[PDB]
């Protein structure tokens, strides 16, 4: 299983890797701790990288779309951030239901102006993941994509 760099990094030691976000990996060691051994799949070269800058390639943290730890607040201030139009969006963590995650659009209306508007996806216990009662789906992944072509209950449609 390949790793893919989330970030851009810069070698800090002789035996670190530099590379940039979305190049390829496969781990050599990762029991010594914060840093791994890998190799870079773009250069060939062995050396050291940190764990926190990159995950597995078809994980959830790979999205571009996926800001894990991101808060409500936090998530307001990117998504109001200048270019991105309406529809613009993320997913993140839930804030109150451990195992749930939040939908956080960037939308537009007569009162408010630019604003945020976050929708709790819920997980069933002999289910999967669900904004509404209408579907459900195995994984983040597949909500996104249905969710991409109508809004089907969403405020707008999301703009992938
Ligand atoms: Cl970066
Ligand atoms: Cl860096
Ligand atoms: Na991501």
């Amino acid at each position: 299983t390949l790793f893919v760099a989330l970030y851009d990094y810069e070698a800090r030691t002789e035996d670190d890797l530099s590379f940039h976000k979305g190049e390829k990996f496969q781990i050599l060691n990762s029991s010594e701790g914060d840093w791994w051994e890998a190799r870079s799949l773009t250069t060939g070269e062995t050396g050291y990288i940190p764990s926190n800058y990159v995950a597995p390639v078809d994980s959830i943290q790979a999205e571009e779309w996926y800001f894990g730890k991101l808060g409500r607040k936090d998530a307001e201030r990117q998504l109001l951030s200048f270019g991105n139009p309406r529809g613009t969006f993320l997913i993140r963590e839930s804030e109150t239901t451990k195992g749930a995650y939040s939908l956080s659009i960037r939308d537009w209306d007569d009162m408010k102006g630019d604003h945020v508007k976050h929708y709790k996806i819920r997980k069933l216990d002999n289910g999967g993941y669900y904004i509404t009662t209408r579907a459900q789906f195995e994984t983040l992944q597949q909500l996104v994509q249905h969710y991409s072509e109508k809004a089907d209950g969403l405020c707008f449609n999301l703009t992938v």
